[PDB]
DNA sequence: TTTTTT
């Protein structure tokens, strides 16, 4: 019930996927339309390509470092034409074991991006 | 306390 990267699209209110950090930002107070929060930004992705992170509010700087995790039913926004992660409520994030995912400096940067008429 | 920024 995971799908990878290289097959995400923007516009899901559900997405699920195991993925290794690429990157870790500390955990930063930003101004919204519906007052303040506490968010942070982080890369990750798999061997099918590259995603940016966005956690929200105690996800924000709680994640490590590349280390394997695994994203749940989160959602993904389109920012600049470009598709985004983020992790709130309903998406729960932990270390996961597998046979060896792939690592860091062997991670695909092709960044997903869906089909225009 | 789903909003973020290029």
């Amino acid at each position: 019930m995971e799908e990878k990267v290289g097959n995400l699209k923007p516009n899901m209110e559900s997405v699920n996927v195991t993925v290794r950090v690429l990157e870790a930002s500390e955990a930063r107070q930003i101004q919204t339309k519906n007052g303040v929060r506490t968010i942070s930004e982080a890369i990750v992705g798999d061997e099918t390509g590259r995603v940016k992170l966005t956690l929200w509010g105690k996800h924000a700087g709680s994640i490590k470092e590349g280390q394997v995790v695994k994203i749940e039913n989160a959602w993904t926004t389109a920012f600049k034409g470009q598709v985004q992660l983020n992790a709130g409520s309903k998406t729960k994030i932990a270390e996961a074991s597998e046979d060896g995912f792939p690592e860091s400096s062997q991670i695909p940067e092709n960044t997903p991006t869906a089909r225009r008429r």
